[PDB]
């Protein structure tokens, strides 16, 4: 088709215009003022079952009343949400223009539901690799496995890119205080092998294992840097005059499918850990892709972080849209990016480990919703996917804030936190807190022209001066936030708190209906790139492409070396 | 006042809206059929006076013809922007609301123009303390300066906070190419120790000097960690039976003005190196605050940056809107930020040095233009800064791409790139390149329906299946980008991108009328949260904020330790 109009055909849409229309401008602190127990009828906590851990929202700082309440749980009951997640979690192929399953939910099945797919229990797989992993991880913790030399390990340089990256990467940055300190974790993904060159001078090879991150097992991009690694290995043994018979196997393992093509690399395929299709590369973390992860911080404390997941997954598909936590966090998020025309999602987490979460959002959110036509083949008749940003709370907490406060965007923000703290020191964690809890509550109060005059009085400033300069400090208020609360940082919160985003992009994605789950977007990029590559060349001129890429490429060729 | 009015009723406002309204919906690539030289006239370069190193910006690829152009440079003008650029310049006290100068360009003023403040000339003082940066420094890294125990320095433990820490970290970041190897450099911000334990337990302090940045030295927040830092060399010395007489003095430096407090510490007040009132935060890499930077790369890739900055500030002040590049980079931004009504802007180095340039223009640029108000203490009347986001497009080069390739939002992009590489090692800086050039080509271009129906017959897709699946597939095109270019990033290079952020900065900041040099967006925030933290306490109950913030401080305290 040409434009889709379903949606904004519906009963519940317009009705949510005239809200908005109606309703928009009242402030935040209106709401408030009107009923005495706001807090409690717009937060919703999720028990995690263990430790009196807990996942809770405050999302009562907004714009929204009971009527929009009412209008946008009618809009996700009309736009059959709890009816599309359950199609997603019994494995039906929602990912329609990949004609594939999503089931990340899977990997996390604790309780080990069949799920059904091309006419077998895709469990007996997932739990068959964990317990894989689970053996290997072991292995390598206890210091058992050893490198060519006889030395226990020491270090874990995972080879991938993007999806298969970041998730590790904030996962096991997330979750420091429970990995072992002994064995340090590197992330290879750049292309040149500038970082690979940098690790390699840096780990002691016989204490090293490289695991290689590629279904096929023939990625140019990440077999160009196991190749790095397994030349340095061979060269390094060579020059040592150690055997090499054996060593490829002892010291590199694979995050694959492609049996034949692993072991011809010189990998063990007892050392080949599977992952399947409907396994999206920004969903990744929970299957094999999370082995760096897993020998981190350990088996158990993964099966945590999986369980975390799989609480939430419970909550979201039995729990009522009113009191559903990922369905309410993202019927706020749909308020101020579809009628409110909020472009942005600021995520903002007061705690030092999470300092890689919003980036990891930011792939998870953007790239799954950030799509312009709807699976219906229709071009999307309103906005989708917002831009996410935002960096943790510890350090700077300032940088950009000025502009959430006094500039002229409303930018919705995701304040993250925890009650416990992964250390007594001090009263660094209150002072913390007391700026988590105050940054919410001074977007929204904000201070008016008489409370800065009554202020600039007491300061004792001129009489003149006073007026003019009231303007400059006053603060509007009336600006939303969320305050997600958690507990203390564990595996398990930080399992519930990614597929709690994980469900909201699913929410929004299904109102809007996108397909969430692919990702052609970069192909055009890719394209254009292998056909500009040859002709990058010393004084070469194009002129096949507009004028704009012509003169660049052909300054470049005229410029370099 | 109320509400300012001013700039929404000059002609040359109400004439860009017509040309909005008008010319609006044109592609980008309607502009290039109609003029084969689009790309020479949509470009700027500039100079930069030492090895064949340039600046250059192509802004070819937006939603401008000649006419628009025509009435942006009309309203810079009748916006008295040069004006206003050579007061500050001047030394005259543009920043309104504090009632100072604004001088970052003092401080790298190579040629020494007298800039006059207060009856006196402040590049004494700027030449003065340089030469000392220079004196300090050379010691430093010839090895000359020891410790307590007579060995030479190894590490520099800068103890800071916000912009005094976001310049220096961007900065040796950009520049480890020129930066001596061997003596490595540490950033501590953060409030609880953590990270200056973390150092602590890394550097051998017998080897480290530890730089204090505060300008009145009493800084509770840095003065911590500057303490824990102290307590540590003294316990050190007590433990191993060292003298601790003038201990302090060889171990630790400040950049502060106040003489007799930096004294008390045991610091050496000939290493203390003065910066001023004038110097924004968020400026402050190019004064006594790049300390760190300079001790990096030395004195001559210092003066080298300074220089490239002045290069930058030069042609600022001395070139006509139409061609002056700061200024074209200001307006072209304004144009999709003010009539587009686009919130955000992607800044895309393709550079790995650069990966902490995002953050540092976030700084830069939300915190100088993230205001409400009029100098003339108005309410603006439009949209002032956007939302800046972003990363370096070495690793992932896809994350939240598939957002600004086919999602909903038109966000203007800077991408930021390097003729020439550090580094010869295969063909890796061409790929990157051919990405670099392929990105801004695929925004604007897109891929129509018959291109992708053309492309998939030959797939050998079903007839049917091919139909539905088009859309998915389809990109609009039409989306602006900017190519920056530079032969080489060396110091020199990436002072003269630092300043052009700034002016672009400063370009926009006078046409909204607003105060780009204060900061007053963090107050609130600080005073809610002094007067939350008596009240975290176990046990406690507050009743005194409203509801939301109410239930989260006494969550907080019923369910804390």
């Amino acid at each position: 088709g040409v434009t889709d109009s379903s949606l904004l055909n519906l009963p519940a849409w317009k009705r949510l215009q005239s809200l908005y229309e109606k309703y928009g401008n009242d402030s935040i602190l209106s709401h408030f003022e009107k009923d005495h127990q706001r807090f409690q009828r717009y937060s919703i906590e999720i028990d995690l079952h263990s430790d009196d851990n807990f996942l809770f929202l405050d999302y009562s700082k907004s714009h929204i009343n009971d009527e929009i309440k009412d209008a946008l749980v009618a809009l996700a009951e009309e736009r059959g949400v709890r009816a599309f997640a359950k199609a997603m979690f019994d494995g039906q192929r929602v990912n329609s223009t990949e004609n594939r399953a999503v089931l990340h939910v899977a990997l996390r099945n604790r309780s080990n539901r069949p799920i059904i797919v091309d006419g077998k229990d895709v469990m007996s797989d997932v739990n068959n690799v964990l317990a894989q992993m689970k053996d290997f991880t072991e292995r390598v913790r206890s210091g058992e496995w050893k490198g060519q030399t006889g030395k226990s390990i020491y270090n874990i340089v995972n080879i991938g890119i993007g999806g298969s990256d970041l998730g590790p990467v904030m996962v096991t940055e997330a979750l420091k205080p429970f990995s072992k300190r002994d064995l340090h974790c590197f992330f290879v993904s750049n292309v040149d092998g500038t970082h690979m060159a940098e690790v390699l001078k840096q780990v002691n090879l016989e204490e090293t294992i490289f695991i290689i991150a590629s279904k096929t097992f023939t990625t140019q991009e990440t077999l160009t840097n196991a190749m790095s690694a397994r030349n340095a290995l061979m060269s390094y043994l060579k020059e040592n005059g150690i055997s090499t018979d054996g060593a490829v196997a002892k010291h590199f393992v694979a995050l694959s499918t492609n049996t034949e093509k692993v072991r011809e690399f010189g990998i063990d395929t007892v050392n080949m850990f599977a992952f399947w299709d409907w396994v999206g590369g920004r969903y990744s973390v929970w299957s094999a892709i999370g082995l760096s992860v897993m020998l981190s911080i350990g088996y158990d404390n993964f099966v945590e972080f999986l369980t975390g997941a799989h609480v939430m997954d419970n909550h979201f598909a039995s729990t009522p849209t009113e009191q559903n936590l990922p369905m309410m966090l993202a019927l706020v998020g749909i308020w101020y990016n579809n009628f409110f025309g909020s472009e942005t999602q600021a995520v903002l987490p007061y705690d030092q480990y999470l300092w890689r979460l919003p980036a990891y959002l930011q792939q998870l959110d953007m790239e799954s919703n950030g799509k312009g036509v709807t699976k219906k083949s229709g071009a999307v008749a309103v906005q989708t996917g917002p831009i996410v940003f935002g960096e943790a709370g510890t350090n700077g907490q300032h940088a950009f804030y000025q502009l959430i406060h006094q500039g002229t965007k409303i930018i919705p923000c995701d304040f993250i936190g925890c009650v416990q703290t992964q250390n007594r020191v001090g009263d660094h964690h209150r002072t913390l807190m007391s700026n988590f809890f105050a940054q919410t509550e001074a977007l929204m109060v904000g201070k008016n022209a008489e409370e800065v005059r009554q202020e600039l009085v007491k300061s004792g400033m001129s009489g003149d001066a006073i007026e003019n300069m009231i303007p400059h400090k006053t603060f509007t208020g009336s600006r939303p936030s969320n305050s997600i609360l958690v507990n203390a940082l564990t595996p398990r919160a930080l399992g519930a708190i990614i597929a709690m985003y994980e469900h909201k992009v699913l929410v929004q994605g299904a109102i809007w209906g996108i397909n969430s789950y692919d990702q052609w977007g970069v192909e055009l990029g890719k394209v254009l790139a292998k056909s500009i590559l040859p002709q990058l060349k010393s004084g070469n001129i194009v002129s096949d492409h507009d004028g704009s890429t012509n003169g660049l490429i052909n300054m470049f060729n005229t410029r370099a070396h």
